[PDB]
């Protein structure tokens, strides 16, 4: 009687009809994932909105439930796991040295490798695979260049954070000396700038204070590898999507080569449209009672949320299904919503906008190399994206 | 400047969100195939019906062309690549012999296959492969019924059949032995019926006449085994696609065993919401320059007339993307339209009635043996549908 879920087919970016029918006859529902309980989705943009932004709605259960999911392993842990209080203070820490501006000033560098990236391809020649050249190369390596990472180094984190990747094939004994390896570095690396402070991300957290705390050794250890996870792959995919869909939507590379000034607002427009979930965004659950619109959420009842659905509602945007590069307004939740939202964004526009200016300024032709038909998709179940991109120019 | 075509992805049912993109605003379009010429690509109802109905756009130039299509090899032969009149005339003998009536006879005997299988399946002990065990057996036992095949030899017949199926791992040897020994037995089982006849289906083909006309002896066994083929892949294919869908569809399931009387109309909803094919009909060709919605054609181009689009455009059904069991009226084009129709859509229709009826009487409570997420699609290029379909019940 709950529905089967993911609705979402994986080998693509297309919307589930599924969605759309639920916007408009059951927009609070039973659904039945492929592993853990069954759970409540709500799919309207007001809906997900009110829950991701409503502290009645936690994580903390996470820890120790059965959480729906569609992989068997649980990833439990991190920032996404913390609750207000404790939530609140790592992340009062983290925003304050992690800020728009650094974001902005790792423009020209994310410019540089993005240009090293294309020139690697270039020398390769034709056909080449975008998405093991470019795609997977430059979220880490301008993740390590916030981060402060050395650049003789960056080659061999891309092949540590690898690891971490939901497409790998890696056995698990080989992921768990990946970590080791990448935290004994990563705390190596933390001593070094605290007893000799750098104008990066690393030391700007070693000596971030507010009220008077600060993080401990533990903490900035755990926050710095999370940042280089949470950025990596969510990144990756996005680029790998957008160049997807520049490829084989005409009208819209068409755009943008006309107009670059419309990347950064291009970029929104995507993020907004691209359904990349498999899913919803994890899941929450009631403290309490809650009715929303009209169905009563009990306490403890897990609440999957699709920013994937909202972001396609009709009420909330109109012509919901139409790429528009120059839609206003656009107040998306592709980067999520309230105490949560996605704390890496301001860094992750300047990927996506760097990677699509660079991509059309030297690629300007750039299309798929292979039928569709031939293209191979992910089905590491988390998001939806190519696994290759060989594409001629 | 002509779009990649197929859009579809094999391995799922999700049409294509760039469908109805076209039909909003590119009914007639220009695509690229993954081997062959480059064609038009026709996507609204009233165009792909007007296609298939006018007798300006024909199937001839396929025996000499390099057909847009989706896998190197050609398929050429049989009635689906013959025009009037020599198609004519073997259509008119064969509908003579093959009639509505003829079809709804066999009923009964469809049913007590079904129930067959069904206890083999059942004996096979749970989860089974309702692939294997019922959608790949029904079909091709039932056109054997059909012809007259003695049922001594459905199964050997099975096997043989087997070797022709787009998902067949045959080499090139296997298959032409299947088809040399398939060709001696259908041709001892003609000069059988002639000597002495039956009321089976070789039996009136050798007898049936018009204006004085027959089929020679050539003809009675390319009609007999081109029968085999194009009824055995395609039912097969859609009973999985059928079942897949109400194992997934609780409310449609529920329907159905609410009210099994609604089958009929549910096997029309189901044929026209089903985007069986990756692409679209097999190209037509036009006999001269013609004009479609205002764009020329001319003589000699690819057609490609696409009835999964079509079946899904909301100028002809309203809330098209939407599985409405008692949806009337229901025009659909899931059996072709115009001189090629289906000639094997009242038999179709009788076993893929069946095959619900029997499946929900039985197995009230048939479901998914693993997570919708694993299941495994075909890879044969031409239909879509699962490999493997692990049932329990
Ligand atoms: C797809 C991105 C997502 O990927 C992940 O969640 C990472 C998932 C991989 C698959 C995990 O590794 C697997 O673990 C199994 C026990 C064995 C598998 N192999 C060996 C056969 C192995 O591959 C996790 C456990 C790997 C470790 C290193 C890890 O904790 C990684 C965390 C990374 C999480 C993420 O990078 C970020 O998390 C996502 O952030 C999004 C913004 C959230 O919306 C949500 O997205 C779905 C959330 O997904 C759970
Ligand atoms: C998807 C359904 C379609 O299947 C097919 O078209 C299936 C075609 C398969 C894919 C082909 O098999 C491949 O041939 C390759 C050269 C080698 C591959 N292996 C060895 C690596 C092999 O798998 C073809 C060649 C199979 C042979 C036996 C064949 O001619 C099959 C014809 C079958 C046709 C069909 O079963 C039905 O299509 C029929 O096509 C006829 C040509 C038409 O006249 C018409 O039949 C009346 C039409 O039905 C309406
Ligand atoms: C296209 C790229 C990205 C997308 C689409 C994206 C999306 C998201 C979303 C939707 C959330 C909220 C999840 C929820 O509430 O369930 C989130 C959180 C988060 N993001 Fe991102 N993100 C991206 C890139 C980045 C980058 C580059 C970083 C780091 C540099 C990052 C760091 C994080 C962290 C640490 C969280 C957890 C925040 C918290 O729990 O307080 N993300 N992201
Ligand atoms: C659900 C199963 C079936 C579906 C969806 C289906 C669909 C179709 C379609 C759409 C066409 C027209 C193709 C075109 O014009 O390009 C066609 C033709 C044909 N079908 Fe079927 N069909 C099925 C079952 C059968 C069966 C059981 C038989 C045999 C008894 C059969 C025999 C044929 C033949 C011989 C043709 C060619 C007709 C001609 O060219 O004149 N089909 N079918």
């Amino acid at each position: 009687e709950p529905r089967a879920y993911p609705f979402n087919d994986v080998h693509g970016l297309t919307l589930a009809g599924r969605y759309g029918e639920l916007q408009e006859t059951e927009p609070v529902s039973r659904v039945r994932p492929p592993y853990g309980e069954e759970a409540w989705l709500v799919t309207r943009y007001e809906d997900v909105r009110a829950v991701l932004g409503d502290g009645r709605f936690v994580r903390g259960p996470s820890m120790t439930r059965d959480e729906p999911r569609t992989r068997p392993e649980m990833v439990k842990g991190g920032l996404l796991s913390m609750d207000p209080p404790e939530h609140s203070r790592l992340r009062r820490l983290v925003v304050k040295a992690f800020t728009a501006r650094r974001a902005e000033s790792l423009r020209p560098r994310a410019r540089e490798i993005a240009h090293e990236l294309v020139d690697q391809m270039a020398a390769t020649g034709q056909p080449a695979d975008l998405v093991a050249m470019f795609a997977r190369q430059l979220p880490v390596r301008v993740i390590c260049e916030l981060l402060g990472v050395p650049s003789a180094d960056h080659d061999r984190f891309t092949r540590w954070s690898g690891a971490f990747l939901s497409t790998a094939e890696v056995t698990a004994e080989e992921m768990q000396e990946a970590a080791e390896q990448a935290y004994a570095y990563m705390g190596d690396l933390i001593d070094r700038r605290r007893k000799e402070p750098t104008d990066d991300l690393v030391s700007a957290l070693v000596q971030a204070r507010d009220q008077q705390d600060s993080l401990s050794e533990q903490e900035l250890l755990d926050l710095a590898i999370g940042l280089l996870v949470a950025g990596y792959e969510s990144t990756t995919t996005q680029i790998a999507d957008f160049v997807y869909l520049l490829m084989t939507r005409p009208e819209l590379r068409r755009q943008l080569l006309d107009r670059p000034e419309l990347i950064p607002s291009a970029v929104e427009e995507l993020t907004r449209w691209v359904p990349l979930g498999v899913g919803t965004a994890v899941p929450r659950y009631a403290v309490e009672d809650v009715t929303l619109r009209g169905v009563t959420i009990r306490a403890g009842e897990p609440v999957l949320a699709s920013t994937g659905a909202a972001n396609r509602d009709q009420a909330q945007f109109p012509d919901a299904d139409r790429i528009d590069v120059d839609r206003t307004p656009n107040q998306h939740l592709g980067f999520g919503h309230g105490v949560h939202h996605c704390l890496g964004a301001p860094l992750a526009r300047v990927e996506l906008q760097v990677a699509l200016e660079v991509l059309l300024q030297r690629l300007p032709g750039i299309r798929l190399g292979i039928p569709e038909t031939q293209l191979r998709w992910s089905e590491g179940m988390l998001l939806r994206g190519p696994l290759e991109l060989p594409v001629v120019w």
